[PDB]
């Protein structure tokens, strides 16, 4: 009878009437739309300053080495910026901000919006419009869960099961908002913070309103349909459907081996400063200007990545530049993401996979010339590849890389190519890296307490 | 030290090896494999009788009342063999399917393959088959559920997170082998499935094992690219969105008004012959019948509904003609699935929101000729609105709509309809359909033990 009072716990869940607070559902398209606004803010003037740093590169066109001195120190003092800010006023500002969103679900993060969000806008704003190799996925999903937590202080609502709805509204409407992605903003939340959110009919009701208007709000000031603006590339034939399977066992292995990476780049850049701040902005502005630099000479190496993935799916790079491109594309990830700028590491690890996709695909196409492939529809398929090795969140990776593709008969080949980079992923002995960084960022904290 | 004590469980559970068996992510590829195979085989044997029921219309078409008597009879003779399996040999596969899987998984039904497994496949080539107003998702789901612990049973494996793994398995299978649609399969598992589905790293793997391995199977035999073949419609603009929060708040108050009229059927119906088996068999023959005979006089009322659905999104019917489909499909969708026939209630929802879209959207184009509308992206986005507020799985219902009409450019009308269909069927007391008869089978249960 140990599953017959079980059954009796289960018929008093029907005849319970679910309520429907309408309080937390109106302040979600209050945060929704207040996240919606400071994403594009956030992307108007970060594209605003690369766009200023380039108009001053055309001046001095002639005279080509003040051109490279104003590559480096228009970069430089713009993330030195960055780093001051992160590193006086809002610590938790740094890096990502996903692993601080998460651990503020879990109640272990402070949210500090009166001094995170104008440090995660302006720091991040000067960061990645400097030219630095980090996306703006990161700082737009701490911006969103940090304006949630404004919201519910403004009105001064209470209670702990609000506090968690309106932190997982802004996290889920700063993705919606950050890439045009409504549908992986709320698969953000119940697949990637699966073991953070608390999945309430209201609740996840909320999340589906502060992405609406989080959309709604992108879709004012932008006009495109593809984030990433790649073509309409071929379908992929059942004979060729076991390539993506190897291309994911490829990303599976090299994913854990990026992880730690990325975890022995944050203790090896540690050691330069040691935690002073005279030397981590000095820091800051010798990676940051170099990216700037890299941003003019050899400009694929550095930056986001939005500017290089549309024109790796076409076949304009070769064998030899791929290569040049991923560890050169390797090693700026890890000076900009690990040694603590403002900015995250989605973006970056998009063109990634890309420029890894796109290797695979010359590689198939000429050792398989009987199955009409395409270099293309792999690079889409790697993309979402890297975010299932190292993100290991492979469902709101893939939907991701289909919305700001508009590539959806791909579904299939994706799912085979996540599935395989999650499998060699746990197998080899990874973990996520929002997960792994949470977890040094929590064992830190339990340091300092002794 | 109430939070101190749990960050020290958030960093040992970080340290954990995570614990890969491969053993049950190759027992997913043999059920994926199985339930794709099984469900082509429905797919293929429904469609075999319903050819073959037309072609005997054709044959004898000079005799008009012999011709209603063959349409009667054939679709009869066919309804009783499906009504008396299930009375004989398998009560519970009786239905959709779904609410008998969804107990299986929280360990409240069991799972008897031997039985259900030859009634569902049999018993439901004779209700689809016969023009019976029912979807094939419930029946691939309970034949995907049962194929998956009759994988179990064979190979013999201990546990009983290997047993909910298989099992949620070919759930999942069952719905991707059904209607091409893989990333709506996943879906089925943790967020239509959430309360009842335990997550794992490895259980979500094998999820997308038998998904993969389901949607290939499929695809080796089906080379549509769409189910549903309506053409590329058109986006919706922003000043339009309003409209579809408006069909998804009507749907949203129909869904709960829909709900009780098939838990009110059902126990109608169930006055006529109660629990006989000779009057249960003539019954379902004399619903089956009228199904075979509508098929032939007005067509549009009657059958699974996949038919219905791109002559509706297309404008071909009249506003009356639409209003008199809404109707006497509402009657036989009653008729049918209430009286425990073998068959879903998915596809005969599909049809009854693309017809009250359809509706909603020639009402927006006469009201409303300045945003430029078209009346079919209300009909698919009315058309997982009635999933919404009914079976109140809108992520579920919106990518299958999406994977089946492959109109992905009303991503976020869709999620704004799935919102206020989910939003106003809680307001207005409703339930999930699966969870509100799964209930009352597990109530029933109780009665039955005093
Ligand atoms: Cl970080
Ligand atoms: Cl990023
Ligand atoms: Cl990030
Ligand atoms: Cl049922
Ligand atoms: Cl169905
Ligand atoms: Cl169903």
């Amino acid at each position: 009878q140990a599953a017959r009072l079980r059954r009796r716990q289960l018929i008093r869940q029907c005849l319970e009437r679910d309520k429907t607070p309408l309080a937390i559902l109106f302040m979600a398209a209050v945060v929704g739309t207040l996240v919606g606004l400071a994403a594009v803010a956030f992307d108007k003037g970060v594209a605003w300053l690369q766009n200023q740093r380039m108009g001053a590169l055309v001046h001095t066109a002639d005279n080509y080495p003040l051109l490279l001195t104003v590559a480096f120190l228009a970069s430089a003092v713009l993330a030195m910026f960055g780093y001051f800010l992160v590193r006086k006023y809002a610590p938790e500002a740094g890096g990502s901000g996903i692993p601080e969103i998460e651990g503020a679900l879990e109640d272990q993060r402070p949210v500090r919006w009166w001094r995170v969000l104008p440090v995660k806008f302006f720091g991040g704003l000067g960061t990645l419009g400097g030219g630095m190799v980090l996306g703006r996925e990161g700082p737009t999903v701490q911006i969103g869960g940090n304006i949630g937590r404004m919201v519910l202080d403004i009105f001064r609502l209470k209670g702990d099961e609000a506090r968690h709805t309106l932190l997982a509204t802004g996290a889920a409407a700063g993705l919606a908002a950050a890439f045009n992605a409504p549908l992986a903003g709320i698969l953000f939340i119940i697949e990637e913070m699966r073991p953070q959110f608390r999945y309430t009919l209201i609740s996840i009701k909320a999340v589906f309103i502060g992405v609406i208007m989080s959309t709604i709000m992108y879709r004012i000031f932008n006009h495109e349909v593809a984030l990433i603006d790649v073509g309409k590339l071929s379908d992929a034939p059942l004979n060729t459907l076991w390539l993506y399977l190897i291309l994911g066992i490829i990303f599976g292995i090299f994913g854990p081996i990026f992880n730690k990476w990325v975890l022995g780049m944050q203790d090896l850049l540690h050691r330069v400063h040691g935690g002073n701040i005279t030397k981590w902005v000095l820091m800051g502005g010798a990676i940051g200007g170099l990216c700037g630099l890299l941003g003019f000479v050899a400009p694929a190496t550095s930056g986001g990545g939005f500017n290089l993935i549309p024109i790796a799916t076409a076949g304009n790079f070769s064998m030899g530049m791929l290569v040049f491109i991923f560890v050169a594309r390797v090693i700026t990830t890890l000076l900009c993401f690990s040694s603590g700028a403002p900015g995250g590491i989605f973006a970056p690890m998009l063109a990634l996979g890309t420029v890894l996709g796109t290797a695979f695909g010359m590689v198939a196409v000429e050792l398989f010339p009987q199955y009409h492939l395409e270099a293309g529809t792999f690079a889409i398929a790697g993309m979402g590849a890297l975010l299932a090795a190292s993100i290991r969140a492979p469902l709101t990776g893939i939907i991701l890389v289909l919305e700001m593709t508009d590539n959806y008969q791909l579904i299939l080949p994706m799912i085979i190519t996540g599935l395989g980079a999650t499998l060699l992923a746990q197998f080899t002995g990874g973990k996520p890296l929002y997960s792994a960084i949470l977890c040094r960022t929590l064992a830190k904290q339990e340091a300092e307490q002794l």
